[PDB]
DNA sequence: ATCTCACACT
DNA sequence: AGTGTGAC
């Protein structure tokens, strides 16, 4: 009997992160419809973060600020800082570190993005259980927790509903069994309340969280009640939850694979995968995908929370959409600009994190081509922008089809520098 | 598309 | 090594 109740996993994700960062810094933006964009010289900038007040007006990510202004006239905007003609995300990376370090105090975390991390609470839950000494869990220890699927069976407002569901869960809880998966999830949720409380006290940032037995369910849970709430997804809530859950909502199925699952099998919801054998899914999607899908639709997933808090690579990119680079002098200048930010971030990384990058990856796009046109690596022996930028030029310089030694053809529409292969130092 | 980062696969 | 996908 397959179980998938072996771990306690949480996913903490910051609410409207970039917006919150700007709001802490500028109190005038607090509790208002606001958004964060970069490069306003074109269409007021492209929206990448939206406060929940602004979302009420229908303002979304990927929307032009000028178009967003049509939906929400009083929409306030904070713009991503610009350096060397490029976007600078320094303020946000640093705010992220604040959050990651607080979370790191409770357990080993996997930085999943700039504003979220997975937490393996299995050992931490076990520790708390003996301390409890068979003591019941008060609802007071879960003041922002939702239990998905509850209340059920035999008030109207949301908070009243939340409490009623929480009480049904706690009233039915068997605290006698220290190996009860449902009990383990509850204690995990109590810890996450503490973890989320610590984040807000020490940063001012609010976040949501999902607590379940694996990463996928935890991630899904987190989005069930946003913002400033956490959701517990038990093993038992899975069949109902997945019964009307679109396949695309599940992490990693939001793209071509998920579309392929829908098209080939003629289904719409995650629960509908259960009627197929593992071999069947393997036949359509391969040995690896098939096994993963077979277990996942039953709420089972084994991807571990990796002990990794730091980025594996450090990269900078810029597009050049009639603005395309057509001279060697142009190509060299922008490679230098990219190299300058790269050196800046690398040096700080070396001091902070006791490591040194060893490989420099260069990538370019050509006006005719469809993301990357060419990607080449070279050795990274010194944190020097001039050296790195000259190196970037050298390995790509053979692309220049122009006979004349001053022009570049055909024009470049993207430059990209990435530092990889870190070694301890 | 006028805006980093991980990982499978090769 | 280089390409493609997926998410954020
Ligand atoms: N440059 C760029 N930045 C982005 C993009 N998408 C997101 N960001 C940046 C902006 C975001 O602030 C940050 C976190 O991304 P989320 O967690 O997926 N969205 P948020 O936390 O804002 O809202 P909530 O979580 O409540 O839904 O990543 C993008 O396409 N491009
Ligand atoms: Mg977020
Ligand atoms: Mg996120």
């Amino acid at each position: 009997m397959a179980t998938g109740q072996d771990r306690v996993v949480a996913l903490v994700d910051m609410d409207c992160f970039f917006v919150q960062v700007e709001q802490r810094q500028n109190p005038h933006l607090r509790n208002k419809p606001c958004a964060v964009v970069q490069y306003k010289s074109w269409k007021g900038g492209g929206i990448i973060a939206v406060s929940y007040e602004a979302r009420a007006f229908g303002v979304t990510r990927s929307m032009w600020a000028d178009d967003a202004k049509k939906l929400c006239p009083d929409l306030l905007l904070a713009q991503v800082r610009e350096s060397r003609g490029k976007a600078n995300l320094t303020k946000y990376r640093e705010a992220s570190v604040e959050v990651m370090e607080i979370m790191s105090r409770f357990a080993v975390i996997e930085r999943a993005s700039i504003d979220e991390a997975y937490v393996d609470l299995t050992s931490a839950v076990q520790e708390r259980l003996q301390k409890l000494q068979g003591q019941p869990i008060s609802a007071d220890l879960l003041p922002s927790t939702y239990i998905e699927g509850l209340p059920q069976g035999p008030t109207v407002q949301k908070e009243g509903m939340r409490k009623q569901g929480l009480f049904q869960w706690l009233d039915s809880l068997q605290i006698d069994n220290l190996t009860s998966p449902d009990l383990q999830l509850t204690v995990g949720a109590v810890i996450v309340e503490e973890m989320r409380a610590a984040i807000e006290r020490e940063t001012g940032f609010q976040c949501s969280a999902g607590i379940s037995h694996n990463k996928v369910l935890a991630k899904l849970a987190c989005g069930l009640n946003k913002p400033n709430r956490q959701t517990l997804v038990s093993h038992g809530s899975v069949p109902q939850l997945f019964s009307q859950m679109p396949i695309r909502k599940i992490r990693s199925l939001g793209g071509k694979l998920g579309a392929s699952v829908i098209e080939i099998l003629g289904i719409e919801y995650m629960g509908e995968l259960t009627q197929f054998t593992e071999s069947q899914l393997q036949s359509h999607f391969g040995e690896k995908n098939g096994s993963w899908l077979y277990a996942m639709c039953r709420g089972i997933e084994h991807d571990p929370v990796k002990p990794r808090q730091l980025p594996k690579t450090i990269g900078c990119s810029k597009n050049f959409p009639k603005t395309a680079l057509a001279t060697r002098e142009q190509v060299q200048w922008w490679l230098l600009q990219l190299a300058q930010e790269l050196e800046e971030r690398l040096t700080k990384d070396r001091n902070d994190n006791d490591r040194v990058a060893t490989q420099l990856v260069v990538s370019i796009r050509v006006q005719g081509d469809k993301l990357s046109s060419l990607r080449r690596c070279c050795a990274l022996t010194r944190y020097d922008a001039h050296k790195m930028s000259h190196d970037a030029f050298t390995v790509i310089k053979n692309c220049n089809t122009s006979g004349i030694q001053t022009e570049w053809s055909p024009p470049l529409t993207m430059l990209f520098l990435c530092a990889t292969k870190f070694s301890a130092s």
